């Protein structure tokens, strides 16, 4: 399969700064949603989600395509919770209905992370919805029950090494596990609504105890009320990714940098662009342009 980006027509930089704005002024003001968490922790893992079904080896899956939208995706039970996300855009789109699908949802993405002051995330436009055939099956997206051996062998279909996988990982600082919707509860920190490193922090210095919640499922407590997946503990029971996530738990700049390659790359995966393709935006943030 090859999926080749194509630029909405006569769109360029001023048109996707607006559509980033509405999205941003709108997490600003809908900031009660999830106790105040806000809606940027359930638009990245949407971005996340839809990036996540693709498919290194016959180029299916992945943002492009939109395929979201298509009910056998919307209704994946591992996409459970992100129906939130989706209402949060649908009026962003009626606003601006010469966006497509792919483009709309990863830019929510990388709103989010911007406006939690994280790292600048470079983005491309031009992702094209494709039909509802070309919708991926349910089960690509991974299991939190299991260890380090099950995540790197999963990322290796997604193209991700170990760094790339332990930067990717330091997006579950932010938000929560919602036991309705994945069958685990709590926050993995207690700043879940601003981009930090403090998920490694407290991977490295909290206690932690294997406990089991009230979905049946083994979860790993600490004392001060943060949780951690077993996917999650991995991270330092396997010798390769402890020595990043020390790395990153020792200099937040590094961390910035790493994220934002692997989080665009993510985002990315399965497109190719034209050489007459722009180069990728940097938007600025609402605080940059004094809104
Ligand atoms: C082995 C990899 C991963 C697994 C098993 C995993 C699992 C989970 C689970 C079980 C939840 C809870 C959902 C809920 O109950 O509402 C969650 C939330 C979240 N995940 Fe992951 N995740 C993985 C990787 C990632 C990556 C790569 C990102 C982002 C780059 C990410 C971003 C998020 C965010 C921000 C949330 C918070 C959602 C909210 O507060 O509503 N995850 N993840």
């Amino acid at each position: 399969l090859v999926h080749v980006a194509s630029v909405e027509k006569g769109r360029s930089y001023e048109d996707f700064q607006k559509v980033y704005n509405a999205i941003a002024l709108k997490l600003r003001e809908d900031d009660e949603y999830d106790n105040y968490i806000g809606y940027g922790p359930v638009l990245v893992r949407l971005a996340w989600h839809i990036s996540g079904t693709w498919d290194k080896h016959d180029n299916t899956g992945g943002s492009y395509g939109g395929t979201y939208r298509f009910k056998k995706e919307f209704n994946d039970p591992s996409n459970a919770g992100l129906q939130n996300g989706f209402k949060f855009l649908e009026p962003i789109h009626k606003e601006f209905p010469w966006i497509s699908s792919g483009d709309l949802f990863s830019l929510g993405g990388v709103t989010a992370v911007q406006e939690m002051q994280g790292p600048k995330i470079p983005w491309r436009c031009g992702r094209v919805d494709t039909p509802e055939d070309t919708t991926p099956d349910n089960g690509r997206l991974p299991d939190a029950d299991k260890d380090a051996g099950y995540v790197r062998t999963f990322f290796q279909r997604l193209n991700m090494n170990d760094r790339e996988v332990v930067a990717l990982m330091g997006a579950h600082a932010l938000g929560k596990t919602h036991l309705k919707n994945s069958g685990y509860e709590g926050p993995w920190g207690a700043a879940n609504n601003v981009f930090t490193n403090e998920g490694y922090l407290n991977l490295l210095n909290e206690d932690w105890k294997l406990e089991k919640n009230d979905a049946n499922n083994e979860q790993w407590d600490s004392k001060s009320g943060y949780m951690m997946l077993p996917t999650d503990y991995s991270l330092i029971q396997d010798p390769k990714y402890l020595s990043i996530v020390k790395e990153y738990a020792n200099d937040q700049d590094k961390f910035f940098k790493d994220f934002s390659k692997a989080f665009e790359k993510l985002l990315e995966n399965g497109i190719t662009f034209p050489k007459d393709a722009p180069s990728p935006f940097i938007f600025k943030t609402l605080e940059e342009q004094g809104l």
